Protein backbone atom coordinates (compact mmCIF):
# COMPACT_ATOMS: atom_id res chain seq x y z
CA UNK A 1 0.00 0.00 0.00
CA UNK A 2 1.50 3.13 -1.16
CA UNK A 3 0.59 6.36 0.82
CA UNK A 4 -1.78 4.96 3.62
CA UNK A 5 -2.12 4.68 7.27
CA UNK A 6 -1.36 2.29 9.49
CA UNK A 7 -4.50 0.28 10.17
CA UNK A 8 -5.62 -0.22 13.73
CA UNK A 9 -4.55 -3.59 15.10
CA UNK A 10 -7.03 -5.93 14.33
CA UNK A 11 -9.93 -3.61 12.77
CA UNK A 12 -9.71 -5.50 9.69
CA UNK A 13 -10.18 -9.28 11.13
CA UNK A 14 -10.96 -10.89 7.72
CA UNK A 15 -7.94 -9.91 6.29
CA UNK A 16 -5.49 -12.74 5.52
CA UNK A 17 -1.72 -12.66 4.78
CA UNK A 18 -0.77 -15.15 1.77
CA UNK A 19 2.98 -16.37 1.79
CA UNK A 20 3.09 -18.19 -2.25
CA UNK A 21 5.57 -21.10 -2.34
CA UNK A 22 6.87 -22.69 -5.78
CA UNK A 23 9.44 -25.04 -6.27
CA UNK A 24 12.16 -22.62 -8.56
CA UNK A 25 12.38 -19.51 -6.65
CA UNK A 26 11.81 -17.91 -3.21
CA UNK A 27 8.58 -17.31 -1.67
CA UNK A 28 6.35 -14.34 -2.86
CA UNK A 29 3.47 -12.61 -0.78
CA UNK A 30 0.13 -11.50 -1.34
CA UNK A 31 -3.44 -10.67 0.61
CA UNK A 32 -7.11 -12.30 0.49
CA UNK A 33 -9.62 -12.27 2.98
CA UNK A 34 -11.94 -14.68 4.64
CA UNK A 35 -15.02 -14.90 3.08
CA UNK A 36 -15.98 -18.13 4.91
CA UNK A 37 -14.12 -19.92 8.04
CA UNK A 38 -12.69 -22.38 5.37
CA UNK A 39 -12.25 -20.10 2.20
CA UNK A 40 -10.17 -17.20 1.62
CA UNK A 41 -10.88 -15.54 -2.00
CA UNK A 42 -7.46 -14.05 -3.51
CA UNK A 43 -6.38 -13.09 -7.34
CA UNK A 44 -5.34 -16.17 -9.50
CA UNK A 45 -2.31 -14.88 -10.14
CA UNK A 46 -0.94 -15.70 -6.58
CA UNK A 47 -1.55 -19.74 -6.99
CA UNK A 48 1.88 -21.57 -6.38
CA UNK A 49 2.84 -24.81 -5.16
CA UNK A 50 1.35 -24.72 -2.03
CA UNK A 51 0.19 -21.29 -0.24
CA UNK A 52 0.08 -20.62 4.11
CA UNK A 53 -2.44 -18.64 4.84
CA UNK A 54 -1.72 -16.18 7.97
CA UNK A 55 -4.73 -14.83 9.81
CA UNK A 56 -5.86 -12.65 12.79
CA UNK A 57 -2.18 -10.48 12.25
CA UNK A 58 -1.27 -7.37 12.44
CA UNK A 59 2.74 -6.44 12.64
CA UNK A 60 3.87 -9.78 10.51
CA UNK A 61 7.21 -9.97 11.89
CA UNK A 62 5.84 -10.53 15.62
CA UNK A 63 3.88 -13.94 16.51
CA UNK A 64 1.19 -13.10 19.43
CA UNK A 65 -2.03 -15.44 20.05
CA UNK A 66 -4.19 -13.92 17.48
CA UNK A 67 -2.34 -15.61 15.18
CA UNK A 68 -3.79 -18.56 12.64
CA UNK A 69 -1.61 -20.16 10.32
CA UNK A 70 -3.87 -22.49 8.42
CA UNK A 71 -2.96 -24.96 6.04
CA UNK A 72 -4.36 -24.64 2.35
CA UNK A 73 -5.58 -27.78 1.13
CA UNK A 74 -6.62 -26.84 -2.76
CA UNK A 75 -6.88 -23.67 -4.82
CA UNK A 76 -9.79 -23.47 -6.84
CA UNK A 77 -8.38 -20.66 -9.95
CA UNK A 78 -10.93 -19.48 -11.80
CA UNK A 79 -11.39 -21.98 -14.79
CA UNK A 80 -11.52 -19.42 -17.47
CA UNK A 81 -8.08 -16.87 -15.94
CA UNK A 82 -6.13 -15.61 -18.53
CA UNK A 83 -2.41 -15.39 -18.07
CA UNK A 84 -2.26 -12.58 -20.64
CA UNK A 85 -4.91 -10.50 -20.44
CA UNK A 86 -5.44 -11.07 -17.00
CA UNK A 87 -9.29 -11.75 -17.12
CA UNK A 88 -10.73 -13.51 -14.40
CA UNK A 89 -8.17 -12.70 -11.95
CA UNK A 90 -9.88 -14.56 -9.05
CA UNK A 91 -8.94 -17.96 -6.69
CA UNK A 92 -10.33 -19.49 -3.70
CA UNK A 93 -8.51 -21.38 -0.79
CA UNK A 94 -9.85 -24.36 1.02
CA UNK A 95 -8.25 -24.48 4.19
CA UNK A 96 -7.83 -27.69 5.81
CA UNK A 97 -9.50 -26.63 9.26
CA UNK A 98 -11.84 -23.99 9.76
CA UNK A 99 -10.52 -20.67 11.24
CA UNK A 100 -11.33 -20.21 14.73
CA UNK A 101 -13.88 -16.64 15.76
CA UNK A 102 -12.01 -14.19 17.56
CA UNK A 103 -12.07 -10.58 17.96
CA UNK A 104 -9.13 -10.64 15.72
CA UNK A 105 -10.50 -13.41 13.07
CA UNK A 106 -13.99 -13.32 11.43
CA UNK A 107 -15.15 -14.01 7.78
CA UNK A 108 -16.22 -11.06 5.42
CA UNK A 109 -19.24 -12.48 3.03
CA UNK A 110 -20.59 -9.76 0.22
CA UNK A 111 -24.08 -9.94 -0.86
CA UNK A 112 -25.23 -10.14 -4.64
CA UNK A 113 -22.42 -1.05 -9.99
CA UNK A 114 -21.17 1.57 -7.10
CA UNK A 115 -20.72 4.85 -9.12
CA UNK A 116 -17.95 6.09 -9.48
CA UNK A 117 -16.41 8.92 -7.63
CA UNK A 118 -17.03 6.91 -4.41
CA UNK A 119 -14.30 6.38 -2.41
CA UNK A 120 -13.66 2.78 -0.99
CA UNK A 121 -10.69 1.34 0.81
CA UNK A 122 -7.94 -1.23 0.57
CA UNK A 123 -5.39 -2.28 3.20
CA UNK A 124 -2.85 -4.74 2.84
CA UNK A 125 1.02 -5.84 3.68
CA UNK A 126 2.65 -5.18 0.13
CA UNK A 127 5.46 -2.70 -0.92
CA UNK A 128 5.04 0.72 0.30
CA UNK A 129 7.15 1.97 -2.34
CA UNK A 130 8.65 1.34 -5.52
CA UNK A 131 11.99 0.88 -4.05
CA UNK A 132 10.46 -0.54 -0.48
CA UNK A 133 10.37 -4.06 0.91
CA UNK A 134 6.18 -4.55 2.27
CA UNK A 135 5.33 -3.27 5.41
CA UNK A 136 5.49 -4.84 8.21
CA UNK A 137 2.37 -3.81 9.83
CA UNK A 138 -0.79 -3.96 7.78
CA UNK A 139 -1.52 -0.40 6.08
CA UNK A 140 -4.75 0.58 4.30
CA UNK A 141 -5.66 4.14 1.59
CA UNK A 142 -8.74 5.43 1.20
CA UNK A 143 -8.75 5.62 -3.03
CA UNK A 144 -11.22 6.95 -5.21
CA UNK A 145 -13.53 4.60 -7.41
CA UNK A 146 -12.83 5.63 -10.96
CA UNK A 147 -14.61 6.21 -14.64
CA UNK A 148 -13.60 3.04 -16.37
CA UNK A 149 -11.45 5.71 -19.37
CA UNK A 150 -8.80 6.52 -16.67
CA UNK A 151 -7.93 2.52 -17.11
CA UNK A 152 -8.10 2.61 -20.99
CA UNK A 153 -4.65 2.57 -20.94
CA UNK A 154 -4.66 -1.27 -19.80
CA UNK A 155 -5.68 -2.44 -23.09
CA UNK A 156 -6.80 -5.87 -21.80
CA UNK A 157 -9.03 -3.46 -18.53
CA UNK A 158 -12.70 -4.11 -19.40
CA UNK A 159 -15.12 -2.18 -17.29
CA UNK A 160 -17.59 -5.07 -16.34
CA UNK A 161 -15.01 -7.46 -15.53
CA UNK A 162 -12.76 -4.89 -13.28
CA UNK A 163 -13.22 -1.86 -11.31
CA UNK A 164 -10.24 1.21 -12.10
CA UNK A 165 -9.43 2.42 -8.73
CA UNK A 166 -7.02 5.40 -7.85
CA UNK A 167 -6.99 9.22 -8.88
CA UNK A 168 -3.49 9.28 -11.23
CA UNK A 169 -3.30 13.00 -9.45
CA UNK A 170 -2.30 11.16 -6.43
CA UNK A 171 0.18 8.57 -4.97
CA UNK A 172 -2.14 6.36 -3.52
CA UNK A 173 -2.58 3.20 -4.77
CA UNK A 174 -2.29 -0.60 -3.96
CA UNK A 175 1.25 -2.15 -5.26
CA UNK A 176 2.58 -5.19 -5.39
CA UNK A 177 2.42 -7.70 -2.48
CA UNK A 178 -1.49 -6.13 -1.89
CA UNK A 179 -2.87 -8.81 -4.56
CA UNK A 180 -6.11 -10.25 -3.55
CA UNK A 181 -6.99 -7.33 -0.99
CA UNK A 182 -10.13 -6.93 -0.81
CA UNK A 183 -11.14 -3.23 -2.26
CA UNK A 184 -14.50 -2.00 0.39
CA UNK A 185 -16.97 0.67 -0.13
CA UNK A 186 -18.91 1.35 2.63
CA UNK A 187 -17.93 -1.73 4.22
CA UNK A 188 -18.83 -4.25 1.76
CA UNK A 189 -16.21 -5.76 -0.32
CA UNK A 190 -16.62 -4.75 -4.25
CA UNK A 191 -13.05 -5.79 -5.81
CA UNK A 192 -10.22 -7.36 -5.06
CA UNK A 193 -6.77 -6.31 -6.37
CA UNK A 194 -5.60 -8.03 -9.64
CA UNK A 195 -2.46 -5.58 -11.33
CA UNK A 196 -1.18 -2.22 -11.90
CA UNK A 197 2.02 -0.52 -13.12
CA UNK A 198 5.08 -1.63 -12.01
CA UNK A 199 6.21 2.13 -11.67
CA UNK A 200 3.21 2.43 -9.47
CA UNK A 201 1.25 5.03 -10.98
CA UNK A 202 -2.31 5.05 -10.30
CA UNK A 203 -5.36 3.56 -11.18
CA UNK A 204 -4.97 0.20 -10.77
CA UNK A 205 -6.90 -2.67 -11.73
CA UNK A 206 -9.46 -4.75 -9.39
CA UNK A 207 -11.30 -7.45 -9.72
CA UNK A 208 -15.22 -6.85 -9.97
CA UNK A 209 -16.37 -9.26 -7.18
CA UNK A 210 -19.75 -8.68 -8.30
CA UNK A 211 -19.06 -10.90 -11.40
CA UNK A 212 -18.26 -13.78 -9.87
CA UNK A 213 -20.37 -14.43 -7.14
CA UNK A 214 -22.03 -17.01 -9.22
CA UNK A 215 -19.30 -19.24 -9.81
CA UNK A 216 -17.68 -18.59 -6.00
CA UNK A 217 -21.27 -19.60 -4.55
CA UNK A 218 -20.57 -22.80 -7.04
CA UNK A 219 -16.76 -24.07 -5.47
CA UNK A 220 -18.42 -23.53 -1.86
CA UNK A 221 -21.42 -25.03 -2.63
CA UNK A 222 -19.63 -28.30 -4.56
CA UNK A 223 -16.99 -28.07 -1.30
C1 LIG B 1 -0.09 -0.58 -9.00
C2 LIG B 1 -0.05 -2.06 -8.81
C3 LIG B 1 -1.00 -2.67 -7.97
C4 LIG B 1 -0.99 -4.04 -7.77
C5 LIG B 1 0.01 -4.80 -8.43
S1 LIG B 1 0.22 -6.51 -8.29
C6 LIG B 1 1.55 -6.48 -9.42
C7 LIG B 1 2.26 -7.75 -9.81
C8 LIG B 1 2.71 -8.66 -8.67
C9 LIG B 1 3.89 -9.25 -8.37
O1 LIG B 1 5.11 -9.21 -8.95
C10 LIG B 1 3.40 -10.00 -7.14
C11 LIG B 1 4.06 -9.58 -5.81
C12 LIG B 1 3.23 -11.50 -7.23
C13 LIG B 1 3.39 -12.17 -8.46
C14 LIG B 1 3.22 -13.55 -8.52
C15 LIG B 1 2.87 -14.26 -7.36
C16 LIG B 1 2.70 -13.61 -6.14
C17 LIG B 1 2.88 -12.23 -6.08
C18 LIG B 1 2.09 -9.30 -7.52
O2 LIG B 1 0.96 -9.33 -7.03
C19 LIG B 1 1.52 -8.66 -10.78
C20 LIG B 1 2.27 -9.63 -11.48
C21 LIG B 1 1.67 -10.53 -12.38
C22 LIG B 1 0.28 -10.50 -12.58
C23 LIG B 1 -0.47 -9.56 -11.86
C24 LIG B 1 0.13 -8.67 -10.97
C25 LIG B 1 1.82 -5.20 -9.84
C26 LIG B 1 2.93 -4.73 -10.79
C27 LIG B 1 0.95 -4.22 -9.27
C28 LIG B 1 0.93 -2.80 -9.47
ZN1 LIG C 1 -2.44 -8.30 18.31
Amino acid sequence: IIGGTESKPHSRPYMAYLEIVTSNGPSKFCGGFLIRRNFVLTAAHCAGRSITVTLGAHNITEEEDTWQKLEVIKQFRHPKYNTSTLHHDIMLLKLKEKASLTLAVGTLPFPSFVPPGRMCRVAGWGRTGVLKPGSDTLQEVKLRLMDPQACSHFRDFDHNLQLCVGNPRKTKSAFKGDSGGPLLCAGVAQGIVSYGRSDAKPPAVFTRISHYRPWINQILQAN
